């Protein structure tokens, strides 16, 4: 006796659109802009998903209270992975007077991931950057003791997790499937890598969040933290900003290799500014404009996160449709970073969007969303954006890069839930001079 939404078409498949979902995310999301408008759905195996899309849908997205349309159910992917609390897990190492000292960290784990280089060479983004912050999480967010412990064990790992996430945990996490398996298989690796390092400390004692955790004794004297609970912690804290990260990295230098001419620009301004004899750790933290707005153009075409989703926990009404408790609520970067209307000519690579005079970024408040609006816009957003700033004043001062493949063969792997960069992206490097 309810009034039923706009579906979009197809979905015919076993589990609705989930099959579509898994194999082209995006063109589905657009469709069902295309047909429906900015209020539509689409069937995700048993839930039923209302996409929501325009400055008008989003802003009642962003701007919902945590009791209209809940996150902390949305994404089951993530238990399995991890094994409030949100602020403690993100909030320390976010201050502004830790900034300095992490550009500093950021500065120095590229230059030891460059170290054997060499004068000339070829590198894939996926491994180059999967890893590097995975160094850079871990030394920022845990301590550099403990990312000294560590090799590329642990990225290849932490990699099987974020595989782990493919839409059909929407019908069950727990799915006796291959990525499933491997997930879980991973994160005992995982837990296995961090029993070691503790086991090390024990034997032969800067000292970091571990050592913290490790002496801290319940009552009899027994730990009272087991190497489980603390890799899980430890993998909480890193989720967030790792393929985020890792994936916004290899864009960057993908567009800057795509137009040359803004790569010049990068380059040109870096040398003026680095030519206060100023460090990095300074630099990053203020502004780097041609740079700055490579990043927010290459974030508005590839936004790590394509969708973002919450739970109605209450009945809502959004252009004369009407939302229910227990629906899956959504919006999409990936779509409305690039409505027509609010980005001209949106699917051309133009910096200067950003620029004082158009400022594109600021004027669509609502539809700009890389890094999501309102009250659960991202935390680590001046994070991201400093991390950035740090890792290419330092790659494109030392090294001049060139595509080794055809420039539109670079492409993402939408298979998961977590977007990865797709293999190959292999890239060619030289020494500048
Ligand atoms: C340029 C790279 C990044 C991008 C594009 C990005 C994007 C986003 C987006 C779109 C959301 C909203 C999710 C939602 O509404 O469900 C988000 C949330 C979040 N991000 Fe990021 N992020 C990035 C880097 C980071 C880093 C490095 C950290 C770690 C400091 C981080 C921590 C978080 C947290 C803790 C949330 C949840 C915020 C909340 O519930 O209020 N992000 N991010």
């Amino acid at each position: 006796s309810a009034v039923a939404l706009p579906r979009v078409s197809g979905g015919h498949d076993e589990h609705g659109h989930l099959e579509e979902f898994r194999t082209d995310p995006i063109g589905l999301m657009q469709r069902v802009r295309d047909e429906l408008g900015d209020v539509g759905t689409f069937q995700l195996a048993g839930k039923q998903v209302v996409l929501l899309s325009g400055s008008h849908a989003n802003e009642f997205f962003f701007r919902a209270g945590d009791d209209d349309l809940d996150q902390a159910k949305a994404y089951p992917f993530m238990t399995p992975i991890f094994g409030r609390r949100k602020e403690m897990l993100h909030n320390a190492a976010l201050r502004g007077e830790q900034m300095k000292g992490h550009a500093a960290t950021i500065e120095d784990q590229v230059r030891r991931m460059i170290a054997d280089w060499g004068e000339a060479g070829e590198i894939d983004l996926l491994d180059f950057f999967a890893e590097l912050t995975i160094y850079t999480s871990s030394a920022t967010l845990i301590g550099k003791k403990f990312r000294d412990q560590l090799d590329g064990r642990f990225a290849k790992l932490y990699h099987e997790l974020e595989r782990g996430t493919d839409p059909l945990a929407y019908v069950d996490p727990y799915l006796p499937i291959e990525s499933f398996r491997r997930r879980d298989e991973a994160r005992n690796g995982l837990v296995a890598l961090v029993a070691d390092i503790m086991n090390g400390r024990i034997a032969n004692p800067d000292r970091d969040m571990l050592d913290v955790l490790i002496a801290v004794k319940a009552e009899t004297g027994t730990p009272r933290f087991s190497a489980d609970e603390i890799t899980g912690m430890f993998i909480s804290m890193m989720f967030a900003g790792h393929h985020t990260s890792s994936g916004t990295a290899s864009w960057t230098l993908i567009e800057l290799m795509r137009h040359r001419d803004a790569y010049a620009a990068v380059i040109d301004e870096l040398d003026e500014l680095y030519g206060d004899g100023r460090s990095v750790s300074f630099h990053a933290l203020r502004q780097i404009p041609q740079l700055e707005n490579v990043l927010k153009e290459t974030l508005r075409l590839h936004p790590p996160l394509i969708i973002l989703m919450r739970v109605a926990k209450g009945e809502f009404e959004v252009q004369g449709h009407r939302i229910h408790e227990g629906d899956l609520v959504a919006a999409s970067p990936a779509i409305s970073n690039r409505i027509p209307e609010d980005f001209p000519d949106p699917h051309d690579f133009v910096p200067a969007r950003y620029e004082q005079p158009r400022q594109e970024d600021l004027l669509n408040r609502w539809t700009w969303i890389p890094f999501g609006a309102g009250r659960h816009r991202c935390v680590g957003a001046a994070f991201a954006i400093m991390q950035i700033k740090a890792i290419f004043s330092v790659l494109l001062r030392e090294y001049e890069f060139e595509m080794a493949q055809p420039p539109e063969s670079y492409r993402n792997d939408h298979s998961k839930m977590v977007v990865q960069l797709a293999q190959p992206a292999a890239v060619r490097y030289r020494r500048r001079t």
